[PDB]
């Protein structure tokens, strides 16, 4: 609606205390506090940050993952009513900073790749779930609804957020453009899997996905990712073959403007930290002169989108 | 909600003092005391245990049952205000064991196939009536309503209870799954009726029902049953033909894990006793990796449940 | 509708030519001919029989499967208009036998766990896709929609077909009962994975699922299964460890009546053959005297089903 | 439909004889001949190559362009029945190479950014117009229909072609994926305008667009571009200010596989020539494992596309 | 199709020998000769020139016109096979000039406002009849046809011709633009009728109609008109009132470019003569940069034309 | 429908406070108040009046306009929910005068040339968008659809509105006539562009368009226009060359009757003010006698119009 505001955002390139919600929530709050001390109005965290990404489903067969990690991973997922979530809400309230942290929500016995949009006032704006996990990731997590695709009118800007390979979903992109994002939080895990063999998993592939999202939709993208450090190897890997599967590093946190140019100097693929940038929403009205997929540069008489935002439930009562 | 607690349960395979509430209540209390002595904190009892299952409706014409047993059976049914129910509550309190005993509740002139949920504190947690009695039981008993399908958050686990051939209701099972129960008490009568001719009434058929319930809903099932012993024959059977109808034995008390495997060595179809097993709720988070009907196998865009959990009464004041 | 007809049906317990469409189509046509000679009006084949079940997703990590089997499996999957499908239709026409063969349908670059239902006249009655794959099966197959849950009024009976753990989904089962299914074809793969340590995958668990389907819906279940033979070991696994993951045998094809009692002598778990039985629909009426989940023995005022059969498409046009 | 074929393709990074159809058609045929000598089954050329891109619309005001280049550009555009188009068809026939050349088609008194798709047999497979021009291009070109969004089944593969910022049209991309495009020709002009000021027009931005197209759709993208050679400066520019607006070079022709990795060594931005690669469609089925926007990785119950392929004309008669 | 030719045209503002075909054909041939001497490739003549426009329908009541002028005007109308038409064809052949002359064609007992189009070779290129006579001409003239709206590809340009208020036909004009005119001959009568009272009949109104035709379709409009000379008063008018009904002059012939600017200095409203101009078709491609109602500046998805070009005749054989 | 009402209208030849919504809305409200003091039932305002016309797209190259004016023009465009639009509604309600003011709508990140139709009751009758902008306007504005071509039954007459060079649209004209207009508001910008070089952009050409519209459709036309005064020169022009590109003046506000006669004395091309006239709808009934393009003087058996008036949306939900 309005493209005037100017503010500062933070993107977090960090690893979690693997499959330890209590330790990772402490790490998250410290990262929240650090960014707030820098005057940031929004801080974003990687995907499924709190318990950590379940790399065990990529490094070994399903039985190996199930036997050793499934119970531990499930036990460390956060229920929306858990105290850990309240700690994140309190942390955002105390430091007066909006937080977009990706958790592994637990609902009964199923897990979801949830993103918590926490306002600076400490309110939970939304807890959207990933519409569809990726490849073997579908054996761990369930699916979301069309209500999980939304854009929230935060006081500083209209905020949206998608998980990992939801940036390869062409129609999910358009639904988000149609709601007029101007700040997008893209959460990824450490994209160091199968690096020699599958280029699609390489940091290069996911940088085009994130850069194109900003370039295609004329939005600022706040890219946050995890890092596969040696601590990760001591957790998942059991031999040399598995260590090759999840290479080192894989973190590519970025801040990208509507023109696709990075607004913050990227960190190393293995280094952790936070990077900051100044967001001026007037930089979008400049980028929307050329292209606007949902506006002047669209042909609804030829191509249109059917978007269903109903919140379907297994039991409707 | 939480899948960490560990505890011990007991499944009762016993016969009652046929159509004798006072005598059977004593037998139940002794069984309650015996189970508590074994460290268990949940003892389940067969279906319509207190007065006993009314087999007379199966082994004779309706007039034979009405003329000889109806008044006796009705007179021995338990009203919720009767002293007998208080004895069961006191037994649970004194021995600090949760009791799930199926009784023949009496309300005015009608009977219901009630199940009493009693906690270690001696309070009546719930009193659920069978939603739909089996085809001939509908002459003896009334019908429950939506409020009778519920899952109760006991201190040790989320407990549910269903009666005979309520495990054949696809929608009732889904309602119970949707409420996230992890300990189920399946009350049965002696399933020896019409055994040669009607395979659906064999303990083999009812074992799949209980086993599938655990597998389908990833639940710990505590199956309890009545036994048709010779004492039963001297009560119901008046000739050789009726003895063939009522069969003999029929007890199949089990304790089934979320994977469908029995956690206790089953007794004989004619023997009596109490089973014991150790319940580790973490075993469910293993089972829910593979299946989760209300979680990640749900397709609410395709199939949903309308659950009307409102209690309806003949007079609404 | 009508429960008077009588006919003969066959359940195939066959192991395919692993990842070879042309070879397995020949094997299927040979099986079709054999059943027709025995006078069977319906022959059913295992799940994803034509190319064969992709056990490689269970034995090793995704990368091992993707690099070794993915392309071979994708290239051996049947397109609907492919000559292989036509050969199956021709075989059904020539031998005048209705066929229910589970193929790995290919649509573009995606695979679906389709079940082809072919009538005696050689027409493709149905092309249902699995509503949702199970665990890592989701990494290799897409999922169908509500139009895939249906029963088809064949000349001999009202036939429905589910495959694999679709029998663990209560809502899908009820939808099938609501459509008055009376002959059911339950396609399975060789259920021998993870036998010592994951009993939920053991043939014992999958036999209760199919048996309970007959009991709940009062239908004839023509259960068909693949077999994990030594040829499978030479194809998939290359270690002693992987040979344990993909166990031996796993076939449990059976014919189950509405009373839950088998109508054919079971083969061995490692034996490969065909089962036969005589179906008398009047047996269904006997079963429905006691239970009928969608009829006299239901509470639509308490529990109902929302069934959406819309045929969703990525592009509507 | 089939992902087995293998072939060789050529991408042209060429310089047009500005606003001279006859000479540029000669240069095209020589480029066509060179590719055929190397055994390429497909050679692609930049967008509006034959007359050349109208850079005058970007450098000066509309009146300056209209009074100087409009008539020259309009008179050098090819009608469909022109001798120049016949020469392109003859060259494709003679050299047995499929050609995808961008021309500025003339229809009456209007121009369109057309792409001619010519098979090895010398037939005009398709003549698609750009769905919507970009920014000030709309002052020199008209729009196409939904009939111009199509994928053509060439003998070697299913070929589709978009040009310029039709790769930023996210709904247009999905329509292409829905038709199972597997070889894509991306025609661009020399992307060197406003380089210091507008980064969205830089080759870096347009490489993420083409690379993301391959990743999203799992297709081979044959990116072909023009080059802003000093000859262009002598043609359009009249002073130093205009020479800055239309920067030098700007060519980024590339061949990239479904994994997003380049299959050919890129030339220099100012360099001119052709580059080659070997296309194996089996590489697509590897990419389809992880992502498939229109298949297994889609939620048609949530997001769908309305695609209108009607061929609308100003006069129906 | 081609916009490069250059040529010279003549617009005749002449008076007919009122209701005298033989003498008016002589006057036409002299005007044809004069234009050819000046090197004109096309000479156009007013509407219904050869017998002259029937002003008697306007001055007095129908009975007065019928009794005094109907038979004389009908007898002086030209048949297609008449010697007069042959003389016009011979004159065009001898002088090698294309002639567009308006006549009152006679077909049996009916008249039509025809426009003969004659090429330099003397052949009758076309014989088009007015689609609908304006207001009261409908009493003396019949309707035209859908085949009478056409554009003819003369050697010098694509020529079209419409009569009088046929320029107020929004749809007829569009049909002509769709056929890509670049030279239009607009034949008018002396527009001096009812001048004080009905301003819509003044030359001011008819000059905007012709000018806007050039502007909309970017065509050269060769406007030709008659003149109400005092000789006309001596023919039609018998009172002072009638001489007021048809004013004086009424001629407004001129040549208009696609920009709407006159290419020849207009004569006086009462003067007679010929107007000459040089037509450069390149002036159109310059005019079509801004507007093109049939090309880049049309919305066929919103508005389109149904053009029925069939030749309907009373007897179809 | 009814051709009897008589009322008074006002046409505005004004100048907006260039690219300032707040000050230009104040100027509009004063103009609205002034007209109502004269008893005018309708006041019309120029095209894209509220922020003003974006002349920067014509004077300089696209980069110069984008860098210097794009953000300013975008930021000063009115959102339909903005307070500025409410002020226009309040002004119409307060002064009880219908207002037809051309604004620059800002829907998300795109701009549209909209006509706001406001009734005397302060309600927003319609907000039609321009169907297709002209030449480089397409670089700054989007397109409307068929829902934007409509005639509104205002209490005083049937009113329609079209923007600059929608009066050169032959089919748009006919659609408007078919809906029985009798008051038309033609909004123009200051047509002082490229006056020496492009005659089509001069007020002479645009007066024929509006005048022909009245004559062709027999409707009252209320032409309103902006003025390029020295204030505009100090805003857009940066040197002498750019100062000639947008010449002084350009205002040609008129009120034209059904016969093409001007009902109000025109102002000077540089003068700024309002001009009034008295509208008698009976004057149309007199003009319909001669011509009626959609009625008695049409031939739908030959030429008819296809009008798709559906309201297309990028997301149809
Ligand atoms: C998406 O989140 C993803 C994660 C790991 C590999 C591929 C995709
Ligand atoms: C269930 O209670 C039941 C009892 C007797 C026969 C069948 C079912
Ligand atoms: C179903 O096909 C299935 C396969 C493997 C394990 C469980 C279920
Ligand atoms: C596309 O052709 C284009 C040209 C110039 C700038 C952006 C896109
Ligand atoms: C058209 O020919 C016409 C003639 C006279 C008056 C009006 C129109
Ligand atoms: C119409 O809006 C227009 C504007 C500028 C030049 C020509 C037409």
């Amino acid at each position: 609606v309005e493209y005037t505001n100017t503010f500062k955002v933070a993107a977090v390139q960090a690893q979690p205390v693997w499959f330890d919600a209590a330790k990772t929530v402490d790490k998250t709050v410290s990262n929240i506090a650090e960014a707030a001390r820098n005057g940031c109005e929004l801080v974003a965290f990687p995907e499924v940050f709190i318990p950590g990404y379940p790399y065990h489903i990529w490094v070994d067969s399903p039985l190996a993952g199930m036997a050793k990690f499934a119970v531990r991973y499930h036990e460390n997922s956060l229920t929306m009513d858990s105290p850990h979530v309240q700690r994140l809400l309190d942390a955002a309230r105390d430091h007066n900073i909006a937080v977009v942290v990706g958790i592994s929500e637990r609902d009964g016995g199923s897990l979801y790749m949830t993103q918590l949009i926490i306002d600076a006032d400490g309110q939970l704006v939304a807890r959207r779930r990933k519409l569809k996990p990726t490849h073997v990731e579908r054996s761990v997590y369930g699916e979301g609804n069309g209500s999980d695709i939304s854009v929230y009118d935060m006081p500083f800007a209209r905020l949206g957020a998608l998980n990992c390979w939801e940036h390869f979903q062409t129609l999910t992109k358009y639904a988000m453009y149609s709601m007029h994002e101007q700040v997008h939080v893209a959460s990824w895990p450490g994209m160091s899997l199968y690096q020699p063999e599958v280029p699609a998993f390489g940091v290069d592939a996911q940088l085009t996905a994130t850069r194109m999202y900003a370039l295609e939709g004329q939005t600022f993208v706040v890219c946050t990712t995890q890092v596969v450090t040696p601590e990760a190897h001591e957790f998942f890997c059991e031999n040399e073959e598995q260590r090759k599967l999840i290479g080192r590093g894989g973190g590519f946190a970025r801040i990208i403007g509507p023109d696709g140019r990075d607004l913050a100097t990227p960190l190393a693929e293995d280094e952790e930290g936070i990077l900051y940038a100044d967001i001026d929403l007037s930089a979008i009205t400049l980028a929307k002169q050329a292209a606007d997929p949902v506006g002047h540069y669209s042909r609804p008489d030829v191509l249109s989108l059917n978007f269903n935002q109903r919140r379907t439930t297994p039991v409707n009562t």
